[PDB]
């Protein structure tokens, strides 16, 4: 009956967890991850590589879904969506509905859900085994609004929840991370890490 998605980490039977590239904090960087904050900083609409790690290969038809929720208690029940400006920008990639914050880049089998009961948005792809040479698979996400967008996120922090699901949509595994979509991810990461250190 509930409609706030769980954010509880759950490796489950296949040992599912995320990984992120070591991109550093140069002012040219477009996506960078802070382990200390469990937080991804990225530029608007730029590629965000997220690694999917498992201890064992899940069955054919396993899928991976991404969904954003507001991190603060008082905002958790509100659907995370694009702002009144971006949803009207005609920046369709062919597949993503205009209201969806999170897109997957470069995957023909990406499916976008507007949940009929909760009204939440998500994007889901087939979970593919690592290519020869790789130990993991990578999904490329894009975030299509700034954290600061007025009438959208409006400076409120979000989490992305990544779920590993069977072909029916049943939970196999879960992980999550905070996201800030910003003009200078490198600088903003250095700043927030400094603040944490000082605290
Ligand atoms: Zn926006």
């Amino acid at each position: 009956s509930s409609s706030v998605p769980s954010q509880k980490t759950y490796q489950g039977s296949y040992g599912f967890r995320l990984g992120f590239l070591h991109s550093g904090t140069a002012k040219s960087v477009t996506c960078t991850y802070s382990p200390a904050l469990n937080k991804l900083f990225c530029q608007l609409a730029k590629t965000c590589p997220v690694q999917l790690w498992v201890d064992s290969t899940p069955p054919p038809g396993t899928r991976v879904r991404a969904m954003a929720i507001y991190k603060q208690s008082q905002h958790m029940t509100e659907v995370v969506r694009r702002c009144p400006h971006h949803e009207r920008c005609s920046d369709s990639d062919g597949l993503a509905p205009p209201q969806h914050l999170i897109r997957v880049e470069g995957n023909l089998r990406a499916e976008y859900l507007d949940d009929r009961n909760t009204f939440r948005h998500s994007v889901v792809v087939p979970c593919e085994p690592p290519e020869v040479g790789s130990d993991c698979t990578t999904i490329h996400y894009n975030y299509m609004c700034y954290s600061s967008c007025m009438g959208g996120m409006n400076r409120r922090p979000i989490l992305t929840i990544i779920t590993l699901e069977d072909s029916s949509g049943n939970l196999l595994g879960r992980d999550s991370f905070e996201v800030r979509v910003c003009a200078c991810p490198g600088r903003d990461r250095r700043t927030e890490e400094e603040n944490l250190r000082k605290k």
